[PDB]
């Protein structure tokens, strides 16, 4: 079966160039400055961030700390429907019952946003609004009693999820795995759903081998990255519970 | 290559066997009722629990739960041993996979003990049922209900006891470990484990699609029950300040 598997990959590889503007391998060449184009915009302190709303657009513009934290809410909200547009694209994810289709999203579109959130960090910083800025790690540590433990967990993801040096060619077919888990509280019919993952587990497993053949492992030890999702996952919805009404009703989750 | 896996594969389940004196073949056995094994005494109710019995109920089973943790971390203690490898890792990791390990096996191996209606108990001598378990006071009342829960799942797989014994293996060599001095060699060594799982799964259920797959994704649900255990002996410890805890389970429990 070792080419509609090849074909899989490839039909996810071209639907998340589609979904996801900016890529790992676009996100690679800002961060390590092999693209020598343009700098991204750094803020790295509270001078430069306040100089980086003057420079960089912004569409979710009061205090800082609370601004910075609205402003990963707008990005999340609009990652969430990327992610939408992106699980439409994987084969038999349409056909699912529509209750289960907004389940597998509801559960499964923070360990996404984590994932993906990987492609745009290293241990310095984030790449922020599209690749145009980036921002320190250390300036979000310096941050206020709650707010500067909200992206360290993620850093910290990242800095080992990224040591499995993926490509998009690898996470289109990861992020479709993750996506259909029959195992989201409140599905009504888990078959067809752990049917497709079987298919996407194998399609990641070929590509796995073909892509990172001296890595023998690392289909393995991305399966158990997915759990390490699921934990960064629990204890920052727990982090939310510390954390103007048309606005509040936008941000529900 | 191949045979060198399934060399591998053999070794840990024969040590599985010398270190597990209640394997799953056994709890089958018994809570299947075959003939190569005796039926259990059945305790549902603190009528049962007084003439299976042979300060408060509540905390004379939650002790009793926590003596058989302690057998379990000293059988789990001797077979890590024989996972090759694992005693030529520095000392202080040894102890830091030892106890972090631990928890997540003690519940996957309590999966072979239990089915939907309750868990076998006295090497298999008793049965448990999980109504009666749910039926304890306040705190203790809710402490094997996660287990449970997981128990159901996990044996949905359909393991048996050589997949198992790899399958605890590659458990105690986790490089995720907190305060892991060399993370490298315990990679190696679960890259190891990790093909000859995967290489046990594929020839012991050909039929089965993925099993390695969903087998490691059961991790989440592993440390799901550890992270509500451990909470549970916070609020145990704040109410009960008479109970106590063996100096084992102290050292793992941090
Ligand atoms: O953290 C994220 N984004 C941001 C967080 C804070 C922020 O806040 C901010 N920064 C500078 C000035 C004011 N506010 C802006 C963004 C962004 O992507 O634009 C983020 C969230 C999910 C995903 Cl998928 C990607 C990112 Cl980059």
């Amino acid at each position: 079966e070792s080419a509609d598997l090849r074909a899989l990959a490839k039909h996810l590889y071209d639907s998340y160039i589609k979904s996801f503007p900016l890529t790992k391998a676009k996100a690679r060449a800002i961060l390590t400055g092999k693209t020598t184009d343009k700098s991204p915009f750094v803020i790295y302190d509270m001078n430069s961030l306040m100089m980086g709303e003057d420079k960089i657009k912004f569409k979710h513009i009061k205090e800082v700390a609370i601004r910075i934290f609205q402003g990963c809410q707008f990005r999340s909200v609009e990652a969430v429907q990327e992610i939408t547009e992106y699980a439409k694209s994987i084969p038999g994810f349409v056909n699912l019952d529509l209750n289960d289709q907004v389940t597998l999203l509801k559960y499964g579109v923070h360990e996404i946003i984590y994932t993906m959130l990987a492609s745009l960090m290293n241990k310095d910083g984030v790449l922020i609004s599209e690749g145009q800025g980036f921002m320190t790690r250390e300036f979000l540590k310096s941050l206020r009693k709650p707010f500067g433990d909200f992206m360290e967990p993620k850093f910290e993801f990242a800095v080992k999820f990224n040591a499995l040096e993926l490509d998009d060619s690898d996470l289109a077919i990861f992020i479709a795995v993750i996506i259909l888990s029959g195992d989201r509280p409140g599905l009504l019919n888990v078959k067809p759903i752990e049917d497709i993952q079987d298919n996407l587990l194998q399609a990641l497993e070929l590509q796995l081998k073909l892509n990172h053949p001296e890595s023998s492992q690392l289909f393995a030890k991305l399966l158990q990255k997915m759990t390490d999702l699921r934990q960064i996952v629990t204890e920052h919805v727990q982090l939310l519970q510390v954390i103007h009404p048309l606005l509040q009703e936008i941000y529900k989750d």
